[PDB]
This record gives C-alpha cells, structure tokens and sequence, in this order.
C-alpha cells in the first residue's frame, strides 16, 4: 500500500478484526503485518518500544503508533471518513456509541478473555462455573440494550457494532449463545452477517477460533 | 446548571465523574443512589439506564453513562480548554487507549474480585484473580514510565478514571512500592492536588477497609 497506514494484528482476534472492518468501511488501503503471537513476536523489544502493552492490534497511520481497537477505530473515523455515520460528532450521539464501546472492553471483551487468557498464558483447559455466569451476564444485558433497535447504538451501524459483533463473535467459544435465550442478540449478530463486507472479514477467522478451544476444554463449567 | 450526577461516593467511577465536575467547575446537584436498597434496579432508573450502574449523569434532559463515557462527554461539551482530553486526533487516542485499558484491565481486574462478593457473598478470593491484577498494575508501571501523568506531562481523563480504579485495588492486592514505584509515586502525585485528595481519599479508605474485613481466603 501507499496510504502509509499499516495495521499489526492476527485474524484470530476478534480486536483485529474491529480495524479491518473500520479500514474496510472507511475503503482505506493499508499493509497488513502478521504479528505472529505463537512465536512471541508481540513481545519483541521493537514491538513493545512501540506498545508496552504487548496486544494487537496496533495501528501506524504514517508515523503515529496508536493501539487498542476501540481507540484506533474511533481515530480512524475522525481523521478518514467522509461522514460521521460510524461516529457522530454531535456530542450526545458521541456518548451513547462511546458507552457500548466501553461496555464491549469492560464487559463483554473481560468476560470472554478471562476465560480464555489462563488457557493461552498457562494452558488452563478448566472453566469455572462463576467465569460462564460472567459470559451470560453480560449477553443479557446486551440483549436489553438492543431492545427493539436494529443496532446496538439505535438505528445506524456504528463503531459500537464494529466493536462489539466480533467479541461476541468469540463467545461460543465459551458459551452456546441459545436463539430462545438471546433472540434480540441472535437476530443483530445476523443481521451483521447479511453485510457482505462483514461477514467476508468476520465469519472464516471466528469459526476456526470457536472450533480451536472448543477442542481444547477438558470442563466446562458445572 | 441543570446537571444532576447519579452516584455513591464509595465508587472509584462514580468519583471519576466528581473529579471531571469539580475541574470544570461545574455545579450539579448529587443524587445518591443507594445501591444496597437496589435504587439502581427500580424501574425509573433502568428506564433511562438499562445497565443498572452508576453513575449516570442527565445533562439538561439528556441521560448518559459509563463514567469514561460520561467524562469525555463533559469535557467536549463545557471545558474552556482541550487540556484534558485533547482534540488533537493523535493526542486523543492515547487518552482514549489510557480509558479503554482502565476499563478493560484494572477495573475488570477489581471488578472480578468484589463482584462475587456484592452479588453471591463469596469471602474466597482465588490466586489467579490477584495475579491478574498484578499484571495489571505491572502494565501501568510500565505506562507510566518517566512521565508525571499516565498520558504525559499534563493530567488528563487518563488520571482521573485510572487513579480512583487503582485507589480500590489495595481491598485485595498491596501495592508494594519495591514493585510497582511509579505507580506509588504517581498516586502520591494525584493526591498532592488539594481537590483529587478532597474527593477521592476517605472514600476509598472506606472501601479498602471494608472489604479487607470481609474476605476469609486472599489467594494462596
Ligand atoms: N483492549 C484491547 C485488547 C487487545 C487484546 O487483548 N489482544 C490480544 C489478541 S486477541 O483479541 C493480544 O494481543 N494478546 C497478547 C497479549 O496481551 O500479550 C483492544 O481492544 O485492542
Ligand atoms: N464501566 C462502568 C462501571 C460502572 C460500575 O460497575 N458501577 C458499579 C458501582 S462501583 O464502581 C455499579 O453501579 N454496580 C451496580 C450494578 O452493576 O448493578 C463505568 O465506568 O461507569
């Protein structure tokens, strides 16, 4: 590419994935970096002179190093789109998309990643009972905030959506999400899907994600 | 000013919001929610917050939450100046970073501790939970690196959401100033400013106190 932006990320994480979709919205050319997390290339001292926090993604846009998903995504929007659909200017508007995507990191992304960090860290393949309740604590809310909205900041798509379709998407990693349980949760995640762009970036990566540490508990739960 | 803060003063989030508030000099008058007699789950409330959480902030008839949502908005809406979340695109999302990190690992860090204790009265705090503070707080150490405050030399929302989390995480973990001294020193620092020591300080003693009275099994 010659835009000068370059994302560092894996397509396994559902955080990567949030900025290929926002680049992929916003119809921004980049070179895509595999970071190759396996083989600890994240803990490179390159890297981490870059992001001490160790994660992908990272964003360089021409010499600014920037990274967590949700803040690259809202950066992205600001400097790039054309219009402010993904991430209204008008304050208040600002405040309910910034809402769910504190949300997605406080909650949802949590209750997921403290499942699945101690199987990637120290090969744990035992879930407790209390970290499944903490998954389906959180789809019920977020089935509340849905409500009678096609998407989970009102009528438009929006970086909440960008953000929050993806962890979700990491969930029955985990947790079965039950369409009797979650209608409003099953609807909005199809609803994405029936985006091509979307389902072109999310669905392949998720699913291999699902089946690998599906493959690898050895309890789950009581 | 027509502002009205939804709270209890015994949470770090619902203190970052004072902090943001008294900043900006803003007048508003304090709603005390009273969460143990379940004020938050009554249906007027979760009518204009569906989370159930505080705090919320109604601002002139528009209702918002999420304390790192409701600061950002404050600021944006009624500073004279950009100081603490600047409108510099690049400036803005490393406090943006600082603010989805307190939300994502030093609140869900404490959060996994007293969680279980507010909802179920678990008393038994495994290992793995404290480590996964201690590895919060590690990657703080490590932002904080030379710099005063945890986006740079100026105080900005960064301090203000992160300070009062990392003011709660004493109820389950020591912050030992072998390990973790820049994290010490930038705590002394926040509290060497009269109105953060005013707002932040006897509450979260009160917190520390308490829940360091109730657990009957710290890790291993
Ligand atoms: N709040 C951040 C989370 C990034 C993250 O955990 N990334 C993982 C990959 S999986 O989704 C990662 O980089 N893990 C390596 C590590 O933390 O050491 C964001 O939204 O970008
Ligand atoms: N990400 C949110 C956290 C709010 C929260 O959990 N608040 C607690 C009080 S402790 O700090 C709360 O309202 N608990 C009641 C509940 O969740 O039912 C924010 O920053 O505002």
């Amino acid at each position: 590419s010659s835009s000068g932006i370059v994302l560092y990320g894996t397509d396994l994480s559902p955080c990567v994935r949030t900025v290929k979709l926002t680049l992929k919205v916003l119809n921004l050319d980049y070179e895509y970096k595999e970071v190759n997390l396996q083989a600890g290339e994240h803990l490179s001292e390159e890297y981490v002179k870059k992001n001490p926090q160790h994660t992908v993604p990272m964003l360089d846009d021409n010499g600014t190093f920037i990274w967590d998903s949700h803040a690259i995504a809202a950066y992205l929007v600001d400097k790039y789109a054309k219009s402010d659909e993904l991430y209204p200017k008008d304050l208040a508007k600002r405040a309910i998309v910034n809402q769910r995507l504190f949300f997605d990191a406080s909650v949802i992304y949590a209750s997921i990643a403290n499942v699945s960090r101690p199987f990637w860290i120290n090969g744990v393949t035992e879930v407790p009972q209390e970290k499944l309740d903490a998954v389906h604590q959180g789809l019920k809310l977020l089935e509340t905030f849905l409500g009678n909205s096609p998407y989970l900041a009102g009528d438009s798509l929006t970086l909440a959506d960008l953000s929050t379709g993806p962890t979700v998407s990491a969930v029955p990693a985990a947790v079965d999400i039950d369409p009797a349980t979650y209608p409003k949760v099953t609807a909005w995640l199809d609803r994405l899907n029936k985006l091509p762009y979307y389902k072109e970036i999310n669905e392949a990566p998720a699913q291999s994600y699902v089946a690998f540490l599906r493959s690898k508990w050895t309890k789950l739960g009581d």
